[PDB]
């Protein structure tokens, strides 16, 4: 099996090769992740071979000046074939709403639409930074889980800093109020604080109800944004 | 009724005015566009009362130097209470695939994530400058139909240059083929063109092929991106 | 004597553990590293954490800076004060000649001179490759015996090439260009500009650019006057 | 005499437009401004033909920085005598010269062997009267093109001139001044407010706008201080 590991943090993020080395245990990893959502077809994209960190195995790696998209579009050019897109460990939360808007997911659905297999891992922090090495049996039990499902899928996980169990979610889907509270910056001149506020607490059985209870999340993906019980 | 309008192109946009026009033949509206997809919590945001122009109707508008969901909430804020959002009209498409990044998009979700109903519109541009004069009888009839819709409803409408009908359409999803073109600046450093393309031809029904037949294409859209499919 | 170290590629940036690395063999160091203009943030307030310095690098008080590399300067003398250096980089990327204009790396740099301390800026020219730190270690340390010898205060700007193979006191390369503008389409068909601009000569001797061509460390004594003192009394036709 | 007239404001700026006017007064003026930083080159750059707004000037705004505006405009409306940016809407004095877009698009001319001019207007609170400038903005035009060339020099306009003055940069050390604070959510966050330690000397840019009068900095390109070059060992 080949794998290529990606992320939106940056070929620099911890997280990447967190994922590279424990992806590393399951077949042939190769990394293309941005120097610093979708496919540039704008203008062309530079890439440059980058040495893989000192601290961890070789890993065949891209610097990419691009998208965490343009990266599995390029990926699958320089390292083809590949059979599993990972993007992660994202540096921060990727819980209900924020999924759409995830680069780190943008990753593994552009993986998906190119008819592989893919899934996202991010760390709800919210405040402090990961100790990979103790989560890396937790992305190890994940990765085997995942590794088990009918090809192709497209999974998003969630790893709370420290895991006591995994869990099959749905996405969290909570309404929210709108909360601004007026400001001036000391010059004078008025400006808005945004501090949008969920109504209730994630219902059971969703990726930020899961987290919260300290498992991990893992949740199937789905392309189509279609509302059916709306079609007719 | 009291209605909020946004975008992405900005405050200055012919496309926003449109909207404006058209949702004010259904009920008061208010205007926030983005200065030039979150909300910003990280820092403050800055907004200024934006003129009237003298040769249109008068609409109390604020030019927000934010995301357009930043529009929406501030506009929420400074004209709340508000019964519907309308984001648009965007000069570009806003199809299938597209609808993810969409930042016209963004702002008609993030106003149904405040409880509110709330529509997207987008114009393909095909090279062709959009007819605003020619589209306002779609823009006028689409409104009409959406606001007959059960509440709160989310929606994302495509309307081609010169429509000819209607259409409740479901999003595009098609797989891609990935395609690398390798190329070299003329510093002779190399290079990457991209250029993935759809293993297939939009299926009847869809927006893409809706528009594609001239039709208005109004696809509703869900929030829970759960595959309960593979659960 | 304390040290406050920033960069501008970021607070995962080998080059910026490096130069504090390098940097604490001279006094206690604290790093503020932006988060991601050159200007200090002053319209609204910035965020910045506590950040813990990498598993691979020795421990030292840290700062992400949701700002600019100028911020992280402003901020770090507020919560590390008093400093006495504000040492900038290893940037990821050279900073010669014209480049000096629009660099963050060097921004950060004379912030810290405008405030009243001495300050130099780091960067390694890459040419689509990166460098290796436990290597250049040992420059690295040479040029900042060097540059605590100075009189302070002082605002230097250097360039280590890759290999280096000597020290040099360099002024900045200041070419003339040529326009050039190459038309093009992508594969679209829409068209576009390819621009690239060439000196009309090759760097000369003494310049930044030459040294460390010449694979000799590049160290710049930069100026915050752009007055061009000959013409301020100009005769008019 | 043909005149390149870009900015870093972009292509709807009113400031845009009175330089461009202003300077149609010497020669054919051709505008490149961007579409709201140096020359781009990792990649190509966008660029399309623009309407003047409601004097007619060729135009094109252009998708890259002011420095791009130039290289650009070279290449559209070549061959060009003078490169002129502005009028920006906000000063550029002193300490601010160094990271500022206006300025970058006049020395890129400089670079490619023009003369050039940056011309700023400081601004908060009272917007800029360019009917009101014109005579000033002519007079200044005037007097930079008796100079020898090539020159670059930076320009900044009191919103109601009574003189003109050649000036030199105002060089100042500044204080820290940060003071913290609390979000509506809890979290904290900081101010900067760095204070200039002194009064902005007589004779610079700073002190000349100040007093009401047109400040006109001739630039220097070299960066380097020759007080402190030093021989090898
Ligand atoms: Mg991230
Ligand atoms: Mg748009
Ligand atoms: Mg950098
Ligand atoms: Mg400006």
């Amino acid at each position: 099996m080949r794998i290529l590991v990606t992320n939106d943090d940056g070929i620099y993020s911890p997280g990447l090769w967190a994922l590279a080395e424990a992806a590393s245990q399951f077949g042939e990893v190769f990394v293309a992740a941005p120097d610093t959502h979708a496919i540039t077809i704008a203008h062309p994209v530079r890439a440059y071979p980058h040495p893989s960190p000192l601290h961890a195995p070789h890993f065949p790696a891209y610097r990419v000046r691009g998208t965490p998209a343009d990266c599995v579009a390029l990926g699958l050019h320089l390292f083809g074939p590949v059979d599993l897109v990972l993007s992660g460990v994202n540096l921060g939360s990727n819980l209900g709403h924020e999924i759409w808007h995830s680069g780190t997911v943008a990753a593994a659905k552009q993986g998906y639409l190119f008819g592989l297999s893919a899934a996202a891992f991010s760390v709800p922090l919210n405040g402090e930074v990961p100790d990979f090495a103790g989560l890396r049996p937790w992305l190890l039990r994940t990765l085997e889980t995942l590794l088990r499902l009918e090809r192709p899928f497209l999974v998003n996980v969630n790893l709370p800093l420290r895991p006591k169990g995994f869990l099959w979610t749905r996405q969290s889907v909570r309404a929210y109020e709108g909360v601004v509270i007026p400001g001036e910056d000391p010059m004078g001149r008025p400006f808005y604080w945004f501090a949008p506020r969920p109504l209730k607490e994630a219902e059971e059985g969703t990726d930020r109800w899961a987290v919260a209870q300290g498992f991990v999340s893992a949740t199937p993906l789905r392309l189509d944004l279609t509302d059916e019980t709306r079609l007719q």
